[PDB]
């Protein structure tokens, strides 16, 4: 049972993604995240290889939870009554990048750029596993601050990545691209490329570009803070209104910005420790 496994701490948060709780595994104190949510809340339902019906976020959290990632894993998860409950991995420390950006403002573009990359290495296993985010921003990206690593959190707004045309969307609207403001249609990847874009702008100027949907539609970004000309040339690439103008993840790596990354330990040591 999770009762006498898990040691259960106090509230990390709650929202659309249900109740988080810290916890440890009592076996090992292995620091864990414990995630409730009740059954009538989950809209998204899927089914694992043996028939047991779950959540879709279940789905896709064994999909990615495979190997080691730049994603939070799955450890087990539990059916109740009224609800599911996931046990995740939780880093120790660790702040999550919207209250890291909150709280030092822009980032240096080195920083940036290890952090960027990080989390365009986490979004290539998930598509490679199968499996769409959909919800890419700094509130899902957590950092362990000792070891300067990026992970995933949060797929309940995600999917099964597929080639044909999306006409759903429960992620987040400044981080959504115009061509699902215009016509509630998007494709995968070239969505997920849209928000890699608001979220590496977000990093070098402390704040996302848009906040109404004539300003998503209209093609201009205006920089606030001082960013590289390079950096700018690869932001406006990735927020591109066409979806098919924007680039792939293999031409956003090979960008003339991206060139040179800190690994995740001299990130650490340079600029969090
Ligand atoms: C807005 N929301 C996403 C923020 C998040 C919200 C609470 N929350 C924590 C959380 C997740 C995962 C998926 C949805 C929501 C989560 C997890 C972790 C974690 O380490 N593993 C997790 O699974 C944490 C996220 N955070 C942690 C802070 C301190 C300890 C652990 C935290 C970030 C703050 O809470």
């Amino acid at each position: 049972p999770l009762e006498s496994q898990y040691q259960v701490g106090p509230l990390l948060g709650s929202g659309g993604f249900g109740s988080v709780y810290s916890g440890i595994r009592v076996s090992d104190n292995l620091p864990v995240a414990i995630k409730h949510v009740e059954k009538d809340r989950i809209s998204d339902w899927g089914e694992l290889p043996n028939g047991t019906r779950v959540p879709m976020e279940v789905v896709l959290l064994k999909k990615v939870s495979s190997g080691f990632s730049g994603v939070i894993r799955l450890l087990d998860w539990f059916e109740r009554p009224d609800s599911f409950v996931l046990i995740l991995e939780r880093p120790e420390p660790v702040q999550d990048l919207f209250d890291f950006i909150t709280e030092r403002g822009a980032l240096q573009e080195e920083l940036a750029r290890s952090f960027f990359w990080q989390v365009l290495e986490a979004v290539r296993h998930c598509h490679n596993c199968g499996v769409l985010h959909r919800d890419i921003k700094d509130e899902n990206i957590l950092i362990d601050l000792n070891r300067g690593e990026l992970k995933l959190i949060d797929f309940g707004s995600g999917a099964l990545l597929k080639d044909t045309v999306y006409t759903d969307f429960d992620g987040t609207r400044v981080y959504s691209p115009p061509e699902w403001i215009r016509y509630h249609r998007y494709h995968g990847r070239s969505a997920a490329v849209w928000s890699l874009g608001i979220l590496l702008y977000d990093m070098v100027c402390g704040d996302i570009p848009f906040e109404h949907d004539e300003e998503i539609i209209g093609g201009q970004v205006f920089f606030r803070q001082r960013v590289s000309s390079e950096c700018q040339h690869l932001i406006r690439w990735c927020l591109a209104l066409r979806p098919s103008d924007r680039p792939t993840f293999e031409e956003i790596q090979n960008h003339p910005w991206m060139q040179d990354v800190l690994l995740p330990q001299e990130t650490a040591e340079i600029h969090l420790h």
